[PDB]
């Protein structure tokens, strides 16, 4: 394949013509929401729950979307039709649209923006990555808003300290999420733990919140202290893009050997399990 | 007039024909900062402050400005030539550009945005303006990033409680800044109070702060408590579009009878002698 068109407002359009006018709210004020979700086979994965998330989104930011999810879904499809791809990356864009007074927003922009599937997709590489962690609180974090400047702005500081991501500890005290990813813990007795507050309700950690309970683990949704690293056995991030990834070193310690733990691997596995009975339903 | 031109990376483009690619990192991301200030008689005011602000906020993000300051200074002043104007709005963007990823920040684009004069400029009015407080604390606030959503958000409620603006809270204790403009109390005994740190150093309150000292008040730049408000004869904003715009309520409180406090329209006056001053040396 290569990529022909995106969708502007409902129009098909090729992709060197896909413009704003540089009064677009998310161009002055960074005024807007999106959402992300690969496809596979033909059809984007967990779509109903990725439609139901973009317009919760939007309703926060009190931007109303032009299509309903039924009109919105029909794009998406014949966007996939439009470009001849099984296999992407599916961004959906809201904006704040063309502000007469560079504040108020009016009718949204609406973009769906299409890619090849990330190389790096669903990688579950055996080896953990190493993460720092980083003092921070994510605005409106229920809300996927565009605003990603505080992970944009760290990818220096990332890089400098030999690390390839971070995780956001609200005040240094309570673990959150990374500026892409839902984060887990794994204990010794195997209760898995992650956020419940002050965080985006991923997709991802939906489905393997989901599948550890199928597999009869313990999964506690509550806040986790940051001394509370010293008592797990395994993390790892979900996504949309990484499904299930093992961190193998945060800061100065590592987990286990710092390859992928037994629960970590599991989970990768119960993950795909997801996907393949997504995929039969469509 | 009639505004005919915006400038898209020095190049002086049509206002119907100045878009970005939607692979702009502002539009994806909200990755950018900019600088908003007024033209008077064919002069940006203050202009070498607020371009040094523009170049403190893009080192803070890692964007680098494609031309030097002068450079810049002769865009800025050749736009409002070619829109054959004397009196304007002028913005300044700089986005993240168009990232290869969707996240890495590259060369950035460059946006010089022009508009009339705002009608409400430095109105002054004498009847103060009616606020609610909000509990937030903006991210990176000593940056002038593009991040504009709280603030955007907050405009339907503060228009349903019956207020035309907000005062930010840092956890419901500290008194910061609105989402477009530094706030001050004065004093029973004249003292003037302004937050030193987790806010955006305005180049309204610069001048207004060094007209109140050389006028022989007392301007303390430290944390204001919450219950400091009920201290406090007089509040006012600074901003470069308010000037000095009083503040006549805060929730359910009346700052005298509600009409401009004497030291707020003191520095209102002081505020249009540092313009003229100013427009002198132009
Ligand atoms: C703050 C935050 N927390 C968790 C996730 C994981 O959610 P899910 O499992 O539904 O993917 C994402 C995803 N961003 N996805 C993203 C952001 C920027 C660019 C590309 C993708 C996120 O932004
Ligand atoms: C957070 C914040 N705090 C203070 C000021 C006042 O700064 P100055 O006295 O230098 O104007 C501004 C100004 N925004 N200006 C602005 C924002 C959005 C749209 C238009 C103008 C601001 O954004």
């Amino acid at each position: 394949h290569m990529i022909k068109y995106y969708n502007i407002n409902g129009q098909q359009v090729p992709v060197e013509n896909a413009t704003l006018h540089v009064s677009d709210l998310s161009i002055l004020r960074g005024y807007g929401i999106f959402d992300y979700f690969l496809a596979r086979e033909g059809h984007p994965l967990f779509l109903d729950d990725y439609l139901n998330r973009f317009y919760r989104s939007a309703a926060e930011l009190y931007l109303e979307i032009p299509f309903d999810k039924a009109e919105l879904r029909r794009q998406i499809y014949a966007l996939l039709q439009a470009n001849e791809v099984r296999e992407a990356g599916i961004i959906l864009v809201l904006t704040g649209g063309y502000s007469p007074d560079g504040y108020t927003p009016v009718n949204p922009n609406l973009l769906i923006m299409m890619y090849d599937l990330p190389a790096s997709a669903w990688e579950f590489s055996a080896q953990g990555i190493k993460i720092i962690t980083h003092p921070f609180q994510r605005e409106l974090p229920e809300v996927k808003t565009i605003n990603y400047s505080t992970g944009i702005r760290m990818l220096k500081t990332i890089k400098e300290r030999g690390a390839t991501d971070l995780i956001y500890v609200d005040q240094g005290e309570w673990i959150r999420e990374s500026a892409r990813s839902n984060f887990f813990l794994v204990m010794p007795d195997n209760t898995i733990v992650t956020a419940d507050e002050k965080i985006l309700w991923g997709i991802t950690r939906r489905q393997v919140i989901d599948a550890a309970r199928e597999a009869g683990y313990a999964v506690e949704e509550r806040r986790i202290h940051i001394t509370e690293l010293d008592q797990a056995r395994e993390a790892f991030f979900t996504s949309t893009i990484k499904g299930v990834m093992a961190i193998g070193q945060i800061d100065d310690r590592v987990f286990g050997d710092g390859t992928i733990g037994k629960v970590t691997q599991e989970l990768q596995d119960l993950f795909v399990g997801k996907v393949k009975a997504y995929l039969e339903t469509c």
